[PDB]
């Protein structure tokens, strides 16, 4: 909806257009001198937090990569140290798929029962739906997998270690995705920088017609698109878990880590 | 905030009354001269929000390593030890009064309410006995893990897995610590508000000459810009502050309380 | 570069200025310098954010290679310093290490990682490997079971084993990293609005630069271009560091250097 | 504050302008805003990157002493921890902790640690750490042998000595990231070039005024180069992290808290 | 630094815009100020990121070998506290360590290191590493044998065999980040486009201010010109951290450095 104050852009020029006869009549004058100091300063402030915004959409990115990743290799630890325990691998690895669905839909907010149903027995379903951080609970019953193979003596404590390791990672990354999730860049920024682009752009027209004339819509529109587009940019960066465009493809992902898991235990979609 | 705003249409107001007794006296105020200092000024805003920002990112990765190094060292008790009970909630206790007792001492609160609801009287006589009651929880919830491993229930392996944790947490307490301390800018901030400030009033006096009544709407509007960067910056500066809000450190600490209680069956209702 | 073209274009468009100039009353057109000034700094700016951020990128890259060479390095010496003996083992694992650099390479580039892996690896295991979805991956895991083995025969201790295994996850970030950047590009909205936008602004300015320059706006109007457009350029080709452009990642030549490390430290 | 006196020079030179303004056309000599502008506006630039170092430096700084209380606090913790009864060894390692800390003070201070160390260790100790070419490092070194007997004498197992070692390697990472930032300055290029241009322009600058401002020319002239100053002046402030001024960093009273910290955890 | 020649040039190019500005009229050049600080702001917008990304090279490159020491240290107090009488070993891994900090200078100067490894090591070994594609790696190979030895022969076990393992791998990281540094520079349209860019600009910048300044022009012109030129060739010279220039990184005292800490005092040690 960009393109509608762009459109209404063009009609606050007309009506600068209109009106400029009246001008001198009213004692209202405006230079364009004023409107550099504060385009150039919006600019500057835009710039930054444009800067933010990709960062925080960067390290989003980033913490999937992990996910990807850690799980990955907790897969290749159980299939280089027991080779031999195939069941224990087909459970690890459905507690693993439930864990990036289930952050998924945390990051969401939507409703994981389906995908859980789909991978999980009922009963352990239940048990991840009832706390108050399901992804966590996931965590923990893939630990006591491990916890349990320990117990056995199938791992040593150093084994059990090395894999107890990647779900400290994995963690980390519930974590890191919570914090942002939870974080926007302050309210305040947006605040300050939406309503001050909007006001600067419609009132844009105004300073520019003593100088532009009839030319005053052309540039005050291209003027506009340029503060608008980098700032919009900007907010859809703010928001890497949402649905906008330029937001992670979480779903695709998702499919993406499930597939991997699938290929490294034999089993075929 | 609004206050000057209001004072800056008064300076305009007197600008506009008073731009006709400028010639009778030789002073002159053109733009160029304050489109110069205005754009340095707003470069140096930017750079120093920069810092800011980077001050309450920090905090809030601090904060978040409390959060995963708590559900961690929950769960590696669960996994390794399932059946030490006694043993999870006297931890659980520690680990939830740690992340109050932290929000309280960035805060400057009085944290003796958390404790008493957390802790045998005991040990908060302990705790409010200390000079640093945050690192003597840590060093209370590592005599929990320490005792394990006397018992031969933790190998000196298993130990070690739980100490590492105790770790992130100690790191956290000190990156805080250093971050309430600060500001590192030595108080030169206050110079830079000032500026802002004086830039602000001395402009509608600049401007008056080229917008005359329009005046007090243009140097309203350039003011509101400057003064709100300003005061984001002084915000993020201070994450743990005197004037801050305390809704996510408050939210952070539930969180965690709530999950751990969550960890060790404690939730739901029975 | 291409940018000639847009250069001559903007000769052009400062010629059609001049002679055009004329017509500009009776047509009700204005164009003064000081608008312009304020979209040309703002457009500046908004550049130079960006040439940072493609510029990381292009450095992110490179680090992730580094690290190929150094875990790779290491996980050798450990199997000398280790098991100094076991010079079955040390050479199949430096062939998985070299087939994973090459493969590595061969998925970036979208190219047939076929005769390296052939010329590296028995056929026996290059079917498998090409038969997976994910090479690479499979190639860590195959590397990851020649470890496995060895602490299986009682050669490695858990200790020891862990020691090399941790080489392992350093190689698997690596290749999680260089697939993520891979397949998420610096946002396609970054080159959208600053191509049109860069573009519209350097045509745009020598109608606006005319009235004050005159004759001299070709001269004045193609440096701000060139400048404009060279900085734009600039964060192209940073922004796609495993590509086959001559500024992009020696990919081919840091496989070869990798190789000729792991050959040089077993005597190969 | 010596910037007043580069103020009070700048209303000298306003001054002078004031009344000088009459022989500038009689010269052919004007000075216009337009150029200050730019010139202006890039040095603002140049000095926002500069301080930004300056400010990255000092909170480095900031950030390798805070690193010395967290990992003497744990390394503590770990000894009450992992040996409770060994209240001995607890304090023999104290003291070599709290004697690391106030060596490192004076070893960034240059000044005499002897007093201090005297304080904390015997006689015996203190000749072998002052005999060293780099004593706060033979301290840790110390530290070391404390903690290799306990692992000689079965009291500390491989992991356990492991846990503790862990935390000396921390505080090698500050004693060189110390040594680093002291030799290592924000180089000198980027003040001198700051510093000749900052100066020159803000005596150049009411002679640039003058002729928009006139009789108000003082006291804009003051006002703009007081903002470049008091930013200029920042980065000098941040510079010196270990000196003893009002903005250095408080190392007697970091070196005092972390000593009552370590003294709290250890009943003393 | 050769921006001398440039600051004479540029003030003989503003004498030129003085003396022909009654001219310009006659052959139809029209040039004002404002199109120039345009594109003035926008290269020193240029500059400002390009010498931050030379400061942060030059940074990373102190960094990896502030890490040297550290880990080298390390490394030598380890082998102190867990095996204090094995000084025939203690010896022999010191020299390797100090052959490394060496050889890794003279590999990004591109200098013969010749003569400081038969300095430090039995010609046996000076051979066996410049028969090397890569001495600075076989040097740590090397290394790594003697503590495989120590271990091997029961006097370390796996444990702290991996303690000391770790050292040799944090070397190992500064080899390949030094690496990375030396064989990639910066991208070379980088220097190409800006030094084209800024001198185009300094000389074009007389004629364009002769209209304003009139006589004033060489001292405004000189000052503009010095403040980007000396900007420019400043980071020229950090993004090259290994160079000779007197802004880069003083790599023989460093080396000097760490020889002189692992050689204390005849690497006698309590
Ligand atoms: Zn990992
Ligand atoms: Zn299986
Ligand atoms: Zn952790
Ligand atoms: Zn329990
Ligand atoms: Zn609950
Ligand atoms: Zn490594
Ligand atoms: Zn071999
Ligand atoms: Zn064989
Ligand atoms: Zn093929
Ligand atoms: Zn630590
Ligand atoms: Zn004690
Ligand atoms: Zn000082
Ligand atoms: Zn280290
Ligand atoms: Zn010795
Ligand atoms: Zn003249």
């Amino acid at each position: 909806k960009i393109i509608f104050r762009l459109l209404l852009n063009v009609l606050m020029s007309i009506i600068a257009i209109i009106s400029y006869q009246w001008y001198e009549q009213l004692g209202i004058h405006l230079t364009v001198a004023p409107f550099s100091l504060l385009g150039i300063a919006i600019a500057i402030f835009l710039g930054f937090r444009n800067s933010a915004s990709y960062s925080r959409f960067v390290e989003a990115r980033n913490l999937w990569g992990t996910v990807l990743i850690a799980e990955r290799t907790l897969v290749r630890q159980l299939r280089n140290i027991l080779p031999a325990e195939h069941d224990a691998h087909r459970r690890i690895v459905s507690y693993l798929v439930a864990f990036s669905w289930s952050l998924k839909h945390q990051l969401r907010k939507t409703d994981p029962t389906a995908d859980l149903r789909r991978l999980l027995p009922e009963e352990r379903v239940t048990e991840i739906l009832a706390s108050s951080m399901p992804t966590n609970r996931i965590l923990l019953l893939a630990g006591n997998e491990i916890g349990q193979l320990r117990e056995a003596g199938k791992l040593s404590d150093i084994t059990y270690g090395l894999m107890d390791n990647k779900l400290d990672e994995l963690a980390h990354v519930l974590g890191g995705c919570e914090r942002l999730a939870t974080t926007p860049v302050p309210f305040a920024y947006t605040l300050i920088l939406q309503r001050t682009v909007y006001l600067f752009c419609t009132l844009l027209p105004f300073a520019l017609v003593g100088d532009l004339h009839y030319m005053t819509p052309f540039v005050s529109v291209f003027i506009s698109y340029t503060f608008l587009s980098w700032d919009s940019l900007a907010e859809e960066l703010e928001d890497p878990f949402g649905t906008a465009a330029n937001d992670l493809p979480l779903n695709a992902m998702c499919n993406t880590i499930e597939r991997n898991l699938l290929d490294m235990t034999g089993q075929h979609p």
